[PDB]
């Protein structure tokens, strides 16, 4: 554990927190006699109660200590100010301390005066609203993080993988797994790692994947574990990798499982990168057969649960994700002859209004109903690269789409329409 946060160190050395510093708090000499109270603990320590984290806790405690509780809610009555500059209560002390006072006066207690705003006129003194630069620069990670670019030289990323694999229990591995997942972090942010990873040789997916199981397995036997921030990162660091090699089906079921998994359902932001991960992975029967219920759109119409919804969701995100490759056209085939491209189509075709009148009530009707977007969420990422689905939604529905297409309504089925003939333009 130590080699490891000893290399994060080095990668990014994350900037030595102000373990302790002194603040003074001041009256503004000017307000003497408006302000009642004054501050007793001067100078007070930075780890003192109402010391911090914000600004804003330092004028809550002048507030409190002082008795002048009408300006306790208001945010706007009063102003601190640093160096004869406003400080935004929003800002943190620590940074106030380093990036305006430490400037000019390092080693002293950070003077903070205290005045009530507009008692003396406006202001004219420098208002600091954000302590990070105005500038919107962009550090450029291929050189704050180029340290890690030595991880790819010296087997580095190999030895990470091993120690990876080697955790088997996540309640004595958690420490190593979480500095080892920080560390690839940073070593994804540059290309040569990411390059490397890549390799087959490095069998990365299935180190991380393994890793991934282990994490849920844990969360779903001892929920706050701390599998689930686990399980994030890793989603995350797999989500780059992946993304880079773009630029087994047992596995996918396994992620589909997830999908099913309560936890998972629970923490959307697990879900989220399982979500984003699942299509660069694209038995399969069985889970294809699953979606088929999913597909009950006069049945979604009538009344569907959140599950219901959330799944045929994610079944017009997978089949957007299908990648064109053998085994994503096999898939697509497979989708095809479980008769899921002609339920969608047999619904249109009942539904779709003969009315010539596009704005009249029978048109907005049908435009609000609730699996039409995914219905043509759903065909159009089956259609996208798959000549099978393309031919059948080409054989008697174009009239219909391009109906729709011309349609303005606050549920875009217009656009959609218009990016499912799109796709069918390959053809």
């Amino acid at each position: 554990v130590f080699i490891f946060e000893r290399l994060c160190s080095i990668i990014y050395p994350e900037e030595n927190e102000v373990t302790e510093f002194f603040v003074t708090l001041e009256k503004d000499p000017q307000q003497e006699d408006f302000l009642q109270g004054r501050m007793p603990g001067n100078p007070y320590s930075s780890n003192e109660p109402g010391i911090g984290p914000l600004m804003r806790d330092i004028k809550n405690k002048i507030c409190q200590d002082c008795d002048l509780v009408a300006l306790l809610e208001d945010d706007s009555g009063m102003e601190l100010l640093v160096n004869n500059k406003i400080i935004s209560l929003d800002l943190p002390v620590a940074e106030v301390y380093k990036k305006v006072w430490c400037t000019t006066n390092e080693g002293e207690p950070m003077r903070i005066v205290y005045r009530m705003r507009g008692l003396l006129g406006d202001a004219t003194e420098e208002f600091i609203e954000s302590l990070d630069s105005t500038t919107d620069e962009e550090e450029d990670e291929e050189e704050v993080y180029k340290m890690a670019g030595v991880m790819a030289q010296c087997g580095g990323l190999e030895c990470m993988l091993n120690r990876l694999a080697g955790i088997r229990d996540f309640k004595q591995g958690r420490h190593l797994l979480t500095v080892l997942l920080k560390l690839f972090s940073y070593c994804v942010k540059v290309k040569v790692n990411r390059q490397q990873l890549v390799k087959l040789e490095m069998n990365t997916l299935n180190v991380m994947l393994g890793t991934l199981n282990l994490a849920l397995v844990a969360e779903q036997e001892s929920k706050d574990s701390g599998g689930a921030a686990v399980a994030e990162q890793v989603l995350s660091i797999m989500e780059i990798i992946l993304d880079e090699s773009n630029a087994d089906k047992d596995q996918l079921v396994m992620l589909l499982d997830q999908i099913n998994s309560t936890f998972v359902r629970s923490n959307p932001s697990v879900l989220q990168g399982l979500l984003r991960i699942i299509p660069y992975l694209s038995k399969m029967q069985i889970l294809v057969e699953r979606f088929k219920p999913y597909c009950n759109f006069d049945k979604y119409d009538e009344d569907h649960s959140g599950d219901d919804k959330v799944f045929l969701d994610c079944f017009c995100k997978i089949a957007a994700g299908i990648k064109n490759n053998s085994n994503g056209h096999q898939l697509k085939d497979l989708i095809l002859q479980k008769g899921i491209t002609q339920n969608a189509l047999d619904y249109m075709k009942k539904h779709i209004p003969s009315a010539k009148n596009l704005d009249a009530d029978i048109w907005k009707k049908f435009l609000s109903r609730p699996a039409l977007p995914f219905i043509l969420r759903l065909l159009r990422g089956l259609a996208i690269q798959h000549p099978g689905t393309q031919v059948l939604i080409g054989t008697d529905s174009i009239p219909n789409l391009h109906k729709l297409e011309q349609v303005s309504s606050d549920e875009g089925i217009g656009t959609l329409a218009e990016n499912l003939l799109e796709a069918l333009r390959e053809h």
